[PDB]
Order: C-alpha cells, then sequence, then structure tokens
C-alpha cells in the first residue's frame, strides 16, 4: 500500500533508479534523486524514511529530505504521516569534481513508525552514475 513514485511512474518495490545528471559549483558536483512516497490506503500511516546503505567516494556527502531536510549524512528522517497525495522525497549527493567517473549508491526504505528490522514498506535503490559511473 506504500509506494515510491519517480516522475510519472510508480516504482516496483526494490526498483533501481539511475541518476546521471550533475550540476557544478565551486569545484563540487551535486546529483539529486527526487520522488514521492505515497500511501494508497484510505487510512493515513506514520512512517520513517531511512538511508539503509550508503556508498560514496571519499569526501562525498548526502542530504536526505523527507518531511524535513536533514543535516549532511543524517540517515533517518522524522516521523511523517503519509496519505494518497504523497510526501516529497529527495536525496542529494555532493562530491568533488573529478575527471574520472564513479557510482555513489544508496538504498532508501520507508518503515512503519516502529523502525523494526524487516518491516520495510517500500524500498528504492538509487545509483548516482557520475561521468559514466566508473
Amino acid at each position: 500500500q506504500v509506494v515510491i513514485k519517480v516522475g510519472d511512474a510508480i516504482l516496483e518495490n526494490n526498483a533501481t533508479v539511475d541518476i546521471t545528471a550533475f550540476t557544478t559549483e565551486d569545484g563540487t558536483e551535486e546529483m539529486k534523486f527526487k520522488g514521492m512516497v505515497i500511501n494508497q490506503s484510505a487510512t493515513p500511516i506514520n512512517v520513517i524514511g531511512k538511508i539503509t546503505k550508503q556508498e560514496m567516494i571519499g569526501d562525498g556527502h548526502f542530504a536526505l529530505c523527507f518531511g524535513q531536510c536533514m543535516l549532511p549524512n543524517v540517515s533517518v528522517s522524522p516521523v511523517v504521516e503519509v496519505g494518497g497525495e504523497g510526501e516529497p522525497l529527495s536525496l542529494r549527493y555532493t562530491f568533488p569534481v573529478s575527471n574520472e567517473g564513479h557510482t555513489g549508491a544508496f538504498t532508501f526504505s520507508c518503515f512503519p513508525e516502529s523502525g523494526a528490522p524487516g518491516t520495510e514498506l517500500a524500498t528504492v535503490n538509487i545509483n548516482f552514475k557520475y561521468k559514466g559511473g566508473g
């Protein structure tokens, strides 16, 4: 009943989304994933969003926004009450400009307020493929 949407599409659970676009500012690159977490039930549900896996180049950092934009490298959102219109979700990955490519890789899951292991309601895997991905 809880899904992640990217662009116009509901993702299958555990989908993988590749982001290749980057913007440059002050010798630092930024790549961004954007989507929505949607609760398709008539009854609202309280969830927490977590980055459950993170793979970055050495001086990379990430920034999660879900309910609130969290500080750099903070992996857990606040509790958010989600319904049918959905809650925006974004993940920004920032890292040094390089002539060489690499892939930053993250997993985001939505959990019931509990946060109990194995209770994931929806999961997306996000690959930031910078300059070919390496």
